[PDB]
């Protein structure tokens, strides 16, 4: 119950000034067995925000498998495909950038830019989505590009998951069969680099501890995390974090996210 309590606190504490639906969800996993150890508000949908990004690569990586795609294939891109934040494509019109290379920068910095030309090589936000079908997950849905997926219209289903549903997800191309191993290897590999989620989960992990993660923002007060994470240098669970409506600022929504963390932490077990 700890966590849990910290969860709702939370919640209380970033919707009491929302005066809009406002709410926090999350749920842990085993990562071994796919047991849920805990939960709150589970099977409510979420903005996913830049977390959609790790699904998009397990996408590719999907396609790659199946020899219809290659890690060293290079994409030469225009000016025109550069949208808001993007670190890492902005710097390579002349160049261009390999799909493993896009994927490194749609997770480890959150390029916009680079999921756009991802989801362009897999044929759309609705491509993935029956991506996501295929594999068992009916339930999340990305139906808009990058910038306008983080619209977060209170109580739109659009660019939306569920916990649950991203936790088992994450799971299922992490440690299923469902990708190669060489795939399951790179993809967790690209979230563990990641640059842009220090004052989220990794605030809180004690050194030692192995993250692999990618965090999102979007409007009206949306952020979350999705995590794989454990203690002595291997994973040994998965962590869903996501909140929309909050009126609070960036950092009063960070640090309750990083409380949360803290608490998970704590009460590992
Ligand atoms: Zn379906």
């Amino acid at each position: 119950p700890e966590t849990l309590v910290k969860v709702k606190d939370a919640e209380d504490q970033l919707c009491r000034t929302s005066h809009r639906p406002c709410r926090v969800g999350y749920i842990e996993l085993d990562l071994n067995s796919g047991k849920i150890l805990e939960s709150f508000r589970p099977e409510e949908r979420f903005p996913m925000m830049s977390t959609f990004k790790v699904l998009l690569c397990g996408a590719v990586l999907s396609r790659i498998d199946a020899g219809q795609e290659q890690l060293g294939r290079r994409i030469h891109y225009s000016q025109n495909d550069l949208v808001k934040y993007s670190p890492v494509t902005e710097k390579h019109l002349t160049d261009g950038m390999t799909v493993r290379e896009l994927c490194s920068a749609a997770i480890t910095m959150s390029d916009n830019t680079a999921a756009n030309l991802l989801l362009t090589t897999i044929g759309g936000p609705k491509e993935l989505t029956a991506f996501l079908h295929n594999m068992g997950d009916h339930v999340t849905r990305l139906d808009r590009w990058e910038p306008e997926l983080n619209e977060a219209i209170p109580n739109d289903e659009r660019d939306t998951t569920m916990p649950v549903a991203m936790a088992t997800t994450l799971r299922k191309l992490l440690t299923g069969e469902l990708l190669t191993l060489a795939s399951r290897q790179q993809l967790i590999d690209w979230m563990e680099a990641d640059k842009v989620a220090g004052p989220l989960l990794r605030s809180a992990l004690p050194a030692g501890w192995f993250i692999a993660d990618k965090s999102g923002a979007g409007r009206r007060g949306s952020r979350g995390i999705i995590a794989a994470l454990g203690p002595d240098g291997k994973p040994s669970r998965i962590v869903v974090i996501y909140t929309t409506g909050s009126r609070k600022k960036t950092d009063e929504r960070n640090r309750q996210i990083a409380e949360i963390g803290a608490s998970l932490i704590k009460h590992w077990g």
